[PDB]
Parts: structure tokens; sequence; C-alpha cells
């Protein structure tokens, strides 16, 4: 049923399943925008494949050939199957548009599936090539940051009663993780553009290319006289193919700008999470994280993503908000917070 | 079976599944009215799609064409499939109402599915764009509020034997979360109005537009003489489509007032949860939360929603009720409550 | 449906299931490259088998024979089944290409399944022959290494306030595990090359070998006169077979270089994990692990794989990174880390 | 689908399910070679049964009889069913090869299933007759051995700062468990040889025995004149049967050497696990476990299997390896290990 496909591919957490493993529990490792881009670009062609052959649209066979009335039931079935298999043998069939349109009409689901798999590949490469590195690294970074906050709080309390910095500093120099990331991003963009090109071509077919003339006159039937010289076959479910093709095209051409936007990692580094902790006196009072096509920018983005997980950041951020309001004091309100654990 | 669809889409918690994650356990993040509006507006077209093709209403094919008696079984099947695919090719078929009614009759399930997906989109954008922010924020707010209550109770006990305020204060100024919310609300309203327009048009079709004249005379069949000039086809299951369309129309036009009501967030801020804690002496004796198209109003609504979760509010609220009755005393009954944990 | 096969064989963790047992929890025992090579080489022919007979491509029967019109329905069915079973009996059928092409056309799915099983065998032999040995050994090695790190940290702290080496040393001499590994690697390579050869041959068939002349004239039918001398049969779904064959061929010929690369275990030993711990003063300041076709190289690779699991390595590695930056000091920053447990 | 059968019977842990019970958690009770032999010998005929009737090979019915054209559809169906049921009644049908080939062709799946069950029986008898005894016994043995190791370690530590032997000794005399084991081994061998004999006979059939002449002339039809004297039936799916039969034959004749090898339990007792603990001074310095067709040999094999489970053995074995290298000292390195628990 259509509604089951709808649930499975839109309303269920399809490709939204968190890593079912104790290694990555609560950590993102994939920016939400990239995750939704991948989910769309992959699940949409699958959904359209499943829709093109839903029992509510498909009338039956994918082809019909209109054998003469003198033919039996089984001779008609033979003609149908023969021409279905003969869309490939270019010697027999003769269509106005050519053999390539028929090739495409027969294998449209396979092509959409190929595009889905190709679009799924770069995210898989990212999840299995650069995900564990950044996972471990930002895990250590959050641990060290929370520890720095606890140290600042203990120092302020004692007054009342920087290795992670060097790590981010050295990360600013290497650029392995960022070229991997922009490589996957560029790969997805290229595959999406090729898919839009193919879909725009396919949707642009003569809309009568699904009608082709087929002839069962190979082998011993060539001398047979009771068979007509040619049969008028028609590839059913081609209009549905072109419609879903134009839909996929319109969606992918809307998606491509999002991808080419995600391509610019330095421009996206905004709402500096480093400033909140910079308000604290103990840690270095410096953002020290911006303006560079290097892994530092990538870690900035992933920190801005996974930063709500540490309570230390939540308290420091609400305190920063009140500082923008300017009501109380930093160490007094920090001691009043009492959120070490 | 119909009853299985009934269970799945009405009696099961379809789209009522709580977030299966330790991050959001017991927190709402979606007002109950918005949740039910989304569940209705999305699951209803899905349910009607599943009903239109239930095995108990559908007689069989979606089309039948009444080929002459001299035709074989397979020639008749070919005519049926050809005309089914030829509802799109406007050159062949000639109907009184036009080709657009037939287009709509064939793709009615796809259109209902498109409307379901479009109506599901804004809630998804809300759940993935503004949900974590408000989640963390109101979580911190409830923690600070419960802590304020424990502090007031300890102070009253010692007599016997305000950062969250500034947070709500600064929230009153920014308006990001409220424009996001009213944007999703307005989006759902626009999509619902477009759906009602389309359904009112579709249901208003001539009810004979499902009968169209089709002609298999393209290709080599144009010279064929044993074929009749045209066939009388009829799109079965169109009356069912129009009936379910009028049902969906009547439901969506009842739903739209609820949406346009939810559009007014300040008017909905009622039964001030802040007053209960204002009865307490320690916390600021002021509502300080009303009368503004800002995130403060949004947080008021979400607090009024998720406020039954904190026991501190339950005790203070029953105490406020007794105060409205006027029997005992506030600190004495608070010490007699003994509900710190 | 095609999309279900897609999910099951690409998007689900097919052959990516971790060992569901408390013996191996978090340990790899299979290099990621070998794991993906096996998953591809095995699941791809299965996916193509499932695709070749998807309800969206398959028109129906796998064969049709075009009996004369005077034949009944059941006589036609008999002719079809007879010729289907008679692709093997070489005395009856006479095809231009020969009987071997028809043999292959009938049993193509069985051959692809055989190749899948054969490619799955060497990984199974590795997982059940050499996996527990290396599991226990590298488990002990990581335990001893973490213990060495804790000892160095305690020594540095006391200043403030080598059996695993011999094990790796003796492992450098034996070469059982490495010949097992390169034997499985060479086995997979040979099977892949044979599969590419067979697929290149099959895809290179005349594309009309699916049409063969069959004759039901054995037994009592030899004297029957109302039967024609021969029937023109055609093996449907052969073009699909050749297409998926060319796809599998193109994928396997891309895979073979990866395998022959994995064949060189010493060349792959890079990014020495031993150097990080060599920076520590307590443990032996020497890599002592390289340049040899022996089990030592294999353990180096498996350590480089499973080394992110021990936190001790994470701390020492970030410290080594800062040392490459050159900001602080080793024992002071180690005491400041405080990551013993 | 074929790929589902592939997953279920090869890639899933079919007959590899560990005992889902707290009594046997982590204990083997079945040597890995015997386990794989049983899994192959049982699951292979099941897999071939499931393959012989996969929807991708089976054309339809298992028989077709070619009734005359004057027959109706239902008369033809009657002829088919009659001859299918009449392969047993030897009075009616007359085939060149005889009635036994047809008997075999009809009941080939049942025979393969019978062989699968018969091969599964001896492992079941072992698992339910001698498994608990050896389970409890080797459990106690490992407990006593680990305890002996802890005692030796405590003695060495005190210097720094034998009932299990008698049990194995008395086990050397009784021979119940070993005759049970070799009885199951011999049973599996005999069943495998009988299966190879039957399969070699079946595959050696004339390949035209699937064509037989059937006659519906019993009862009132004997006087009927409009029925022909005999019908030419053909058992479809017999070539597939013979092919899968030759496959099963080739696999079983490869398996039989493995079984007859497993028959020699004393020869298999190698890589003495007793020597590792013999290196320890406390326990008896003697293997005292070899050279006898008695339960002692069986316990040696099961200990060599389940010996990696005790950490005590792992430490003593790595220490023995270093002793073969000759670097340090036994008690000092044992105290440095610190692996009592
Ligand atoms: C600038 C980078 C651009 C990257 C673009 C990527 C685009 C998407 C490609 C998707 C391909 C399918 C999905 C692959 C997922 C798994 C990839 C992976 O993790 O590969 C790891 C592999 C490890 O190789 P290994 O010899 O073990 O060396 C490292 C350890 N010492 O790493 C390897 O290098 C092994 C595989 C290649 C071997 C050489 C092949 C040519 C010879
Ligand atoms: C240089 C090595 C090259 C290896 C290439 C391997 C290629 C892939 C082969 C795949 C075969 C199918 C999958 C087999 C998986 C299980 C294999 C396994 O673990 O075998 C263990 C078996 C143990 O034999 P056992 O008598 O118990 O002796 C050891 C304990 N004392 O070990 C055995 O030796 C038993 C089986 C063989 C017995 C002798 C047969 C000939 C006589
Ligand atoms: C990806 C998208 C692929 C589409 C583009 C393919 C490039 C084809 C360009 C060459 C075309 C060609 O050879 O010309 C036709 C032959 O095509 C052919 O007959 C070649 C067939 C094209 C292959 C398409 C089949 C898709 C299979 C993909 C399945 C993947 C499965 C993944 C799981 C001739 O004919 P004509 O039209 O010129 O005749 C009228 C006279 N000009
Ligand atoms: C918005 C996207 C609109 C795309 C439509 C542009 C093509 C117009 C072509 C004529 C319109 C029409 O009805 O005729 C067919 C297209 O119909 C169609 O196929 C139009 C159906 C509209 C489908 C889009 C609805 C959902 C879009 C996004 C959903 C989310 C032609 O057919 P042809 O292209 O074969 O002939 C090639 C023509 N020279
Ligand atoms: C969303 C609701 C969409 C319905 C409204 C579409 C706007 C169509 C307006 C233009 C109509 C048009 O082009 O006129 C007809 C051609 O329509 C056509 O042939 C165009 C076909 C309209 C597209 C509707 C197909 C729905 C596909 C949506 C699937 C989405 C899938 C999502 C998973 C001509 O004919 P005539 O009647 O004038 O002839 C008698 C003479 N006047
Ligand atoms: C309450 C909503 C009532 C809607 C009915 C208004 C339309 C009346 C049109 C005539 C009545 C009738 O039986 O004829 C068909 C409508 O029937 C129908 O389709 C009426 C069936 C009533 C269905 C509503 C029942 C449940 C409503 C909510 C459930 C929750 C006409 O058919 P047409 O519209 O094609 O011809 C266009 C006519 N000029
Ligand atoms: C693995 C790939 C196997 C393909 C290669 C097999 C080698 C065959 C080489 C000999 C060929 C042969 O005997 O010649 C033909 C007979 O073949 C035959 O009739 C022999 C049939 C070949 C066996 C292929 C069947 C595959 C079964 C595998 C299933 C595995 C299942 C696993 C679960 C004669 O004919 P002609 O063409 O010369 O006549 C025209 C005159 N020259
Ligand atoms: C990239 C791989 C391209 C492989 C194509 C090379 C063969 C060209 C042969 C002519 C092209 C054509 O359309 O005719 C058939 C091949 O089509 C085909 O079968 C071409 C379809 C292309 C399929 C590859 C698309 C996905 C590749 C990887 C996906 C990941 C011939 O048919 P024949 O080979 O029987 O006749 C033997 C010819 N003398
Ligand atoms: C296990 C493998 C069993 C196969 C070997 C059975 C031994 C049969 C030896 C005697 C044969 C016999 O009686 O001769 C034929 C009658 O056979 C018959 O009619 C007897 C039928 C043989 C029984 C095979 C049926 C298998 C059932 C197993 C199902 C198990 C299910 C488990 C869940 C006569 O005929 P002819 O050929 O001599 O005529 C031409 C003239 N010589
Ligand atoms: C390796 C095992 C090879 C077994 C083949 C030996 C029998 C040869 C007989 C002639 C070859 C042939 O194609 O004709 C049929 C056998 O084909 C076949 O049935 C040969 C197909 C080969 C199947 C083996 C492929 C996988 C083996 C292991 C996979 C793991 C004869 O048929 P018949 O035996 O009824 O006539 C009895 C003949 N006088
Ligand atoms: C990503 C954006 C640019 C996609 C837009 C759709 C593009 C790729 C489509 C739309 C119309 C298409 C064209 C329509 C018709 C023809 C004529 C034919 O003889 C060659 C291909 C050609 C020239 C097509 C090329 C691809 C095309 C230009
Ligand atoms: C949300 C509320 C307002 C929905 C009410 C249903 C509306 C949208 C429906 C009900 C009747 C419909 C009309 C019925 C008939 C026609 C004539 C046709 O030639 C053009 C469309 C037009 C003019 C329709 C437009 C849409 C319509 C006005
Ligand atoms: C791994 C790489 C090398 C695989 C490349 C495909 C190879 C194996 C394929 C491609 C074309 C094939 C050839 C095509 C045609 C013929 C003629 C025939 O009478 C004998 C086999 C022979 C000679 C084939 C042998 C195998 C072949 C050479
Ligand atoms: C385990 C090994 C030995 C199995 C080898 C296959 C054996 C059992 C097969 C292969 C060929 C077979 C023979 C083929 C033909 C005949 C002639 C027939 O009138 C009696 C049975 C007899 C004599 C068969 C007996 C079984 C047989 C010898």
């Amino acid at each position: 049923a259509i509604a089951q496909l709808a649930t499975e591919y839109v309303f269920s957490d399809f490709l939204l399943k968190e890593p079912t493993e104790p290694k990555f529990k609560g950590l993102r490792l994939e920016l939400a925008v990239d995750k939704m881009v991948t989910c769309i670009a992959v699940g949409l062609p699958l959904l359209l494949i499943s829709l093109a052959f839903a029992q509510e649209i498909s009338i039956g066979t994918q082809i019909s050939c209109f054998s003469p009335s003198s033919f039996s039931w089984r001779q008609a079935a033979f003609v149908d199957s023969y021409c279905w298999a003969a869309v490939q043998q270019k010697n027999s069939l003769q269509s106005e548009s050519g053999n390539l349109p028929l090739w495409l009409h027969k294998f449209f689901p396979y092509i959409l599936l190929l595009f889905a798999i190709l679009l799924y590949l770069p995210p898989l490469f990212w999840r299995f090539a650069a995900a564990p590195h950044i996972c471990s690294d930002l895990k250590f970074i959050m641990e060290e940051l929370d520890k720095v906050y606890n140290r600042a709080i203990k120092a302020a309390k004692s007054a009342r009663d920087p290795i992670v910095e060097q790590y981010l500093k050295t990360k600013k120099n290497s650029n392995n993780l960022i070229i991997k990331y922009i490589s996957c991003r560029l790969l997805t963009l290229i595959i999406i553009l090729l898919a839009c090109i193919y879909l725009g071509y396919y949707f642009s077919l003569s809309s009568l290319s699904d009608e082709f003339v087929c002839s069962i006159k190979s082998g011993i039937l060539r001398a047979d006289s009771t068979v007509p010289d040619q049969f008028q076959c028609k590839l059913i479910a081609v209009g549905i193919f072109q419609l879903l093709s134009v839909i996929n095209l319109v969606v992918y051409v809307l998606l491509a700008p999002v991808v080419v936007y995600t391509l610019f990692v330095p421009f996206r580094q905004k709402t500096d999470v480093l400033k909140v902790y910079e308000i604290l006196p103990t840690f270095d009072v410096l953002h020290f994280k911006s303006e560079g096509y290097n892994d530092l920018s990538l870690y900035n983005l992933f920190l801005e993503e996974n930063i709500s997980e540490v309570k230390s950041y939540k308290c420091l951020k609400v305190l920063e908000n009140i500082k923008s309001s300017g009501q109380g004091i930093d160490p007094m309100l920090l001691l009043t917070n009492l959120g070490m654990i």
C-alpha cells in the first residue's frame, strides 16, 4: 500500500537510526544538514521507485503488444514476453525515437536504484573513514572542556571561601579531515548533478517512445506465414516514470544549492561556542578558532553541533545571556548554579 | 482489511511515538494541540488512501474499456492497459470534461500522499530546528525552579527550627523561537488551505469525467481495419475518490480554525503557572511573563505544558488552591508536605 | 520490492553484524578494508540475483515457446515446461550458439550464488581459524600496554610528589597467522579473478543464445503427426542477466586491486602506534615493530585498528601531537590529564 | 528469493546458535570441527531442497502430460494430476527405466529431508546424552585449575614478600564418553556414505527417466473411446534435481575424510595445554594426559578447545612463550602480571 511506503520512507526514522553501539551514544558525527541532505537524496528515489509500482497505480504488466485475434492466449503471452526481452536486441524492434529510449524505459527502476546507492556511498565513506577520528577527538575535547569549567568553578569557590587549547591549536594546521569532508560533499554534488542531467533528459523524451514496433521473426518463425510481420507494443507505466522523474529532478535541483552551501565550511562557523567559555577567566580568553580551510573549522562545526550535550556549556551560556542582559556577577552566579555534576 | 488500517492509523499511537532516546524522556517539545493537529492533518489522507483501495471496496482493476466481442482476452487486456497509459497522451483520448480530470483521477492517491508529506514537513522542521533549543532551555528552567522551591522550603524550615528570573527576562527580548513557531504554523495553514481548494475542486468534478473515449490507433494500428475507431473506457473507483475527497475536505476545513487559533501565542498564555511560584516568598513575586510576541510567550506555553512533571509545582499548586480556600498557612503546610524529593 | 532489497543489502548492516557474544565486544579481528571487501564481494552478487527477478522487471515465466494456435492452453504449457527441462538434454534441442550457453542462461542465479558462497568461505575460515588467537593475544597486549602507561604515570607522579615487549619480540619470529591471512587474501583474489573471467565470458555471449529450437518428439510423440517438428523458444530475462553480469564484472575488476593491495601487509604498516608509547620513558623507546613478513606485521595492523579503544593511547597521542607543536612538558601534562581510569 | 535462502542457511548463524540458557554460557561442548561438519552435512541438503524449488528456477508444475487438443482445460488438468498420482501405481504407467526412477523423481525432496534429519540425529544424541556430563566435569576442572594457579601465585608472592590431577587420572581409565563420541562419529560417517551412494545412483539415472507414458484407463474410463490410450508425461525439475544431487554428492564425499579424521581422537591430542600449567611448580610437573583410547583423550580435546576462556591459561601461556624466548623469570613476571581476577 502507498501509506505503508509513506510511513517507512518519510515518517519512520529511515536512515535516521542512531548508532546501535556503546561507542557512539549521543554523539552526532554528522552535521544535521548533511544528514537530512543524505536522507533526502537517498530515500527519495527509493520512495519514487516504490511508488511507480504501487498496486494502486500499476494496472498489471509493464508491456502489452496486441497480437491478432487468431492468436491463442499463450501465443499472445509469448509475443508480450518476446518483445519485452527484445527491447534490447536492436536488430528486431524498430522505434521512431530509437533503442536507447526503450532501454531507459525498461531499466528506469534500476537506474534510480543505482543513483540511490551512488548517493549513499560518500556518507558511508565518511562514516567509516573519518567518523571515529573526530568522534574520539571531540569526545576528549568535551571532557577537557568540562574539566576546565570544573577547575574554574573550584578556583572561584576557593577565592570565595590548557592542553585542549594546544590541541585545537595544532588541529588548525593539519587539513586531512577537511579535505575528506569536502571530498564527500563534492562527490555528492557531482552525483546529484549527473542525476539531474539524466532525469531532465529522460523526462524530456517524446512521451511516445513507449510505443515501439516489435517483430517475432527470428529463428524458425522467419519462414512462418501465419504470424504478422510486426506487433504494436506499448510500454505501460512510462508516463508514471516520467512524472516521478520530473519530481525527483525538481527535488534534486532544490537540494544541490544546499550541498554547494555546505561546501563552505569556514563561512558556516558562526555563533562561536568558544566565546561562552572565553567568558570564563581560567581558560584562554580567545576564540582562537576561525578563518581557515583546516580541520579546526570542521571541529568548530562539530562542536557547535554536539555542544548542547555538556551541561557546563548550558550553564555558561545562560550566564553569558544574563551578562548580555547585565544583572548579576559571574563567579557569584556560578557558585549559585551548583551544576558540577 | 479495513479494521487493520483503523487500528494502525487511529487506535495505535501513530505519530504519537515519544522520542526513543535518553535525551528527551518525558519532555513534550510540541504542544498537545499542535501534535493532534499534525497527527490528524497527516494521518487522515493516509487513512483515506488506504481505504480507497481496501479489498472490501475495490472491485478489481482501476479501469475497464469494453473491447468488442471479437477481441481475444489478451487484446482486451491490451486495450485496457493502453488506455490506462494513454490518459496522459492528450492526442489520442478525447473526453468531454478534458484531460486534466483524467490526470487527477489517475494520480489521486499520489496527490493525497503529496499533501500528507507537505503537511508533515513543518512539524519535522520544528522538531529538528527549534526543538533542542527549547528542550535544553526549559529543562534548565525547571531545574532552577525546583531548586528555588527547595531553597524557599529550607529557608522557611530554618525560620521554623534569581537567575532563572533573569533568564526569562532576557528571553522576553529575543524572538527567534516565536517566528520559527508561527512560521511552521502559517506554513501548515497555507498547505491546508491549498489542500481544501484542490479537494473542493476535485469533488466538484462532473462525476462523469471518469468515462472517456480512448483510441488505439497510433503506430502500425492506424492502418489496421479490424480494430474499432474508439473504445469506451471508465475509470473505476472515482466515486470512492470523490467521497473520500469530500470527507478530507470537511475535516481540513474544520482543522483550519484550530490552526489559525494556535497562531495567536500571546492570547493562549493563560492560567499563569508563574503565579503559583509567585505565591512563594523567595522567588520574585511577579508573573513577569505575558503580553508580547516574543520567545517569552512560547516558553510560557511550553512551561504550562510540561509543568506537571515537577512535583514542586504540584505541591505549590495544591497549596495555592487551599489558599484560595483559605484554611491554613503557607510555610507550616509546606513543612508538613515534606516533598523535597 | 526493489527498495526492500536495497535496504536489506546496502543500508542495513548486512554482514556488518558485530559478534553477538560477550567474548568479542568492541574488538575488530577483521581489518575494515577486508571487511568492506568481503561485504561487497559477497552481497553484490546476492543483490544482483534478487534484482534479476524483482517483480518490477520480471514479466513472468523464464521461457516461452510459441506453440501453434491449434494447441490448447495446457499443450502450450506442456511445450514450455518440456523445453525448459530440455535445455539440458542435448539430443533434442538444437541452438546456433550451442548447449552450454543455454545451460548458463538457465543456471545463472545458481552460478552467482555459488560465487557468493565461495567468496564468503575464506572470511569464514579466518574468523573460525585465526580470529580467537589474535583476539586473545591483542587483548592481553592492550591490557599490558595500558598497565605500562599507568605504571609510567605513577612513576612520574611519585617523582613529582616489559613483558609485552618480549611478547611482540617473539611474535616477530613465528609466521603462522600471516601465512593464514595471506592465504585467505590470495584465495579471495583467485575466486574473484575466476568470477571476472566467467562473467566476462557470459556477458560476451551472442545475445541471441537465449533463442533456441526445441522439439517434443521423444517417446510416443515421435510418431504423433499433429505436433510440429520443432518450437521456437526464447529464454526471457537473459538480457537482464547479461546486464547485471557486466555490472558485477565492473565491480569485481575494481575490487581486485584492493585485494592485491591488502596482500602486502608490511607496506601497510604505517602511522606507527608504537611511537606514541615510545615517547613515554618507562616502556622501551623503540618501535621494534616493522619490516618483516611475520605475525608481528599482522599484529601491528590489528593494533593500529583496535588502538583507539584504549584511552591511554588517546591521551598519549594528543600529548604527542602537542609535542609536535611543542608547548608544554610530558610528565606535567600527563599528571594534569588524570585519565588513569 | 534465492538470496533469502542464502542468508538464512549460510550467512546467518543457522545451527550455530549458542545454548540460550544460563547453564551453558561460553562453554563449547562440541568441537568446532564437529560443529562445522554437522552444520554442513545438515544445512546443505536443506539449502539444495530450497533451491530446487526457488521461484527463479521452477517454471511451474512438477509434471505435464500433453493431453490431446480436443481435451478441455479441466480434462488436461485431470490427466496431469492423475499421472502425478499414478507414478506410484505400477499397473498403469509404463516407462523404459522403470518405476523406481519415477518414485525417486517424485520424492527427491523427501529423501533429501530424510538424509538431513538422519545426519542431525547423532549430534542431537550427543548434545542430550553426553554433553551435560562433560560440561559439568570440565567446568569443575577449569575451576580447580584456575584455583591451582592462584595458589601457585600466592605461594610465589609469599616467598617473595592436586585433586584435579587425580580426577584426570581416574578419567584415564573409564571410556564411556569416548565410545559415545566415536559412536556418533561412526554413525554420521555411515549415514554420509549411504547418502553419497544414493546420490551417486540418482545422478547416474538415464536423464530421460523423467519422461514416462501414463494411461488413464482404470475404472469406467476403460470403456471410454474418446480418451487416447496413453499420454506422454514429463517430470519437470528432474535435471535440477540431478544437478543439486551431484553437488551434494561432491560436498559429502569431501566431508567424509574430515569425519574419518575426527574418528581418531588420540592422534588429534596435540599442542598440550597441560604443559603450560606444568611449567608452574605447584601443580604436578607432568602432562599425564595422552596416548589412550579413553575419556582422558576426549577431555584433552575439550580442554584444548575451551581453554582460552580462563585468563590464568592466557597469562601462563604468554609466560611460556617468553620462556621459549628466554628473557626474564617465571615468579617475578607472574607477580608483575597481577591477573588473579
Ligand atoms: C542541473 C540542471 C542544469 C538540470 C537541467 C536539466 C537539463 C540537464 C536537461 C533539460 C532539457 C535537456 C535537453 C532536452 C533535449 C535534448 C536534445 C537531445 O538531442 C540531446 C539532449 C538534450 C540537449 C537534453 C540535454 C539535457 C537537458 C538540457
Ligand atoms: C477553504 C474553503 C474556502 C474551501 C471551499 C471550497 C472551494 C475552494 C471550491 C468549492 C467549489 C469550487 C469551484 C467549483 C467549480 C469551479 C468552476 C471551474 O470552471 C473553475 C473552478 C471552480 C470555480 C471551483 C473553484 C474551487 C471551489 C470554489
Ligand atoms: C580480470 C579481467 C582480465 C577480465 C576481463 C574479461 C575476460 C576474462 C573476457 C572478456 C572477453 C572474453 C572472451 C570473449 C570471447 C571468447 C571467444 C570464445 O570462443 C572463447 C572465450 C573468449 C576468448 C572469451 C574469454 C574471456 C574474455 C577474454
Ligand atoms: C562414497 C563414494 C564411493 C561414492 C561414489 C558413487 C557410487 C556410490 C556410485 C557412482 C556410480 C554408481 C553406479 C552407476 C550405475 C549402476 C548400474 C545399476 O544397474 C546398479 C547400480 C550402479 C552399479 C551404481 C551404483 C552406485 C555407483 C557406483
